[PDB]
């Protein structure tokens, strides 16, 4: 239980933690020369203040990178500010690179992996000189941390003091007219989603774009609805510490449960809204598998008269890394299965494994740029997947 | 993956959860079934709490989720004796079925959770979801969330209040302790609390006694620091959250070097002076005698985490099956368990255990 102990160590020491899932580009999976692990600009001024300027092209500094997740020698990694936008070119991003040969952070097969970089604050206002990292090597490890703090979505850039980041509940509340009744009752996930779609996006008739915009709106109104209801109880206080913790746990489970059901609820709504009215979500196939989405219906799937080559299923895996093979056993009849994912890319080798198993990836349009070229070319946008189905069942 | 999703499923579906580590008696390594406070069973099956007849009972479906076993039918029975000439008056659950993870002596010391599905109307529980951790990897998942589960500890209540990521506890605060005045403003370190407990309020009884004093002091200190704030209320979600996370993290950290410290004091105090806590948590007679010896490792829970030591073993586990011990008797593992705990081990390994006293006595010299 090394990871567990590592988490306990970090959570109570002076560390500034940054959590993210490795993108195809982070690992060099998108090909070419390694550019490094992306770091949020809003974190550079705190950790590497000396490279946060445009006086010279590509300023950088070194820091010792200790990897606790894999048996790797410590190395002098390089935090760097790709500055060329201020020197006649185009770059404008900060990254940490040169992890050393064989390092998990430079391994394309770790694309999609949940990674935690615990930076040691410099007691002098200077640049951070050491980072302790953990690249989750399996789903078992990821379950350890995500069970407590929640699942980390691809693209998420989480950072803050270790204690608050690893505590269980996530801080941060910044960004509407909520219906009267929401001030009295706590709306369901579907209700929030139907309100987000029906009341705020509408600036895009494209499914891929609608999904991303509505996901952003859902996040904000849930936060507002949550704030209303929680602020009320919270203001009255509690009789004991454990009545206090019990509520925190209640609040935490609600967020986790809703975060987990969100994506599938949005897709269900979009399929309906775009004319694709032929599909089952609570549909059993063989034994007790039940794929996330089955087209055109549970009935047609079990129908001896209905053509098999016209059946389709769509498994939804926010993060598909090591969480996709369990889909090949969900529909005996369907040999070409579709997988919807929000992952910021997959390696060529990962994709080859998928291709060989008859898996076809459906990815939100704007996320395609995150995939290696060879893989990108075979991706399906959400809009195209909907179109393909909205034709096969035209009758 | 499945456990990860199971936990969230249970947390949000009207369940009552009961968590504890399986003792030797719960498993049978010494088949009645896991111990469950009669009080809890009584609330879970209110229809059996009568004396209209002897040992009245009801069946409930036992679904095993941690393993692939078929839905057996267990029963909640109110042992009524006392009201029929004898002396039994306690509600229990039995017949978990044979071949069930709960009735497997090899799962001794394993963390287990029982999720009883509740009826919002008020009727008897008719279903119980079972999860017996089959690896430390699974135990890490749940313990990272609720905190380390000490052998003998019992955790239960609404699943959505227990699970979720923050560490809840159920013991009441003991205000009978007089503490240093600065501790109201400065939270003392674990060691500071243990040293205090070792200087104020057979070592076999002491360790386990300072162990409880330390826990009470920590809880009292915690109350002095946050109760008043908590009673006042919060002005924002994030202030509530920031304190919840901090309160919880400090709790989860407590179960770090508690045992390796309480023992240390009990040694210096009982002759055993010079020793080493690093070259290996312990060493006898000293680090110098390492350049022919006794190396004692400490593990609150022994199951699946002793092998690394092979390159004496003090534990607080409520028993170890016959087979489990064999593998340990070999390799070179000599157990050390507090007297009050031997009665927990198999009616065979018991007489082979070396109490904390018998250990201190021997090493002395």
């Amino acid at each position: 239980s090394v990871f567990h102990n590592w988490l306990l160590e970090i959570a109570c020491e002076n560390y500034f933690v940054y959590i993210k899932r490795l993108s195809a580009n982070d690992t060099g999976a998108t090909g070419g020369h390694q550019v490094g692990l992306y770091i949020p600009s809003g974190i550079v001024e705190k950790l590497f203040p000396s490279i946060n300027h445009t006086r010279e092209l590509n300023p950088s500094v070194f820091l010792t990178a200790h990897v606790s997740s894999h048996d790797c020698p410590d190395s002098e990694a390089r935090a760097i500010y790709y500055n060329s936008a201020h020197f006649g070119k185009t770059r404008n991003e900060k990254r940490i690179t040169r992890w050393g040969r064989g390092s998990p952070l430079q391994d394309p097969e770790n694309t999609g992996a949940l990674t935690l970089l615990a930076f040691k604050l410099d007691e002098q206002g200077g640049d951070c000189k050491e980072v302790n990292i953990w690249v989750c090597a399996s789903t078992d490890e990821e379950d350890v941390i995500e069970t407590a703090i929640g699942e980390v979505i691809p693209g998420a850039l989480i950072s803050g003091p270790a204690g608050q980041i690893l505590g269980g509940l996530s801080l941060q509340q910044a960004p509407y007219i909520l219906p009267e009744d929401w001030h009295l009752r706590f709306p369901s996930g579907s209700e929030i989603i139907q309100y987000a779609a029906s009341h705020y996006v509408k600036n895009s008739l494209d499914p891929d774009e609608q999904l991303l915009d509505r996901r952003r709106v859902e996040y904000d109104i849930f936060l507002l609805v949550e704030e209303l209801h929680v602020l009320d109880i919270i203001r009255k206080g509690f009789g004991s510490v454990d009545e206090f913790i019990a509520l925190a746990n209640s609040v935490s489970n609600r967020r986790k449960s809703r975060a987990g059901k969100s994506l599938e609820l949005h897709l269900e709504h979009l399929f309906i809204e775009h004319g694709l009215r032929h599909f089952a979500t609570q549909a059993i196939t063989e034994g007790n598998k039940k794929p996330d989405f089955l087209f055109p219906s549970a009935g047609a799937y079990h129908d001896t008269e209905f053509p098999v080559e016209n059946l389709r299923m769509l498994a939804v895996k926010t993060t598909c890394k090591d969480r996709w093979r369990q889909i090949l056993n969900e529909a005996d009849k369907i040999h070409q299965v579709h997988l919807f994912t929000l992952q910021e890319g997959v390696s060529l080798a990962q994709y080859r494994e998928m291709r060989e198993s008859g898996v076809r990836l459906v990815v939100p349009s704007s996320l395609h740029k995150k995939y290696p070229e060879a893989v990108r070319a075979e991706l399906m946008t959400l809009g195209a997947f909907i179109a393909e189905l909205t034709g096969l069942y035209a009758d």
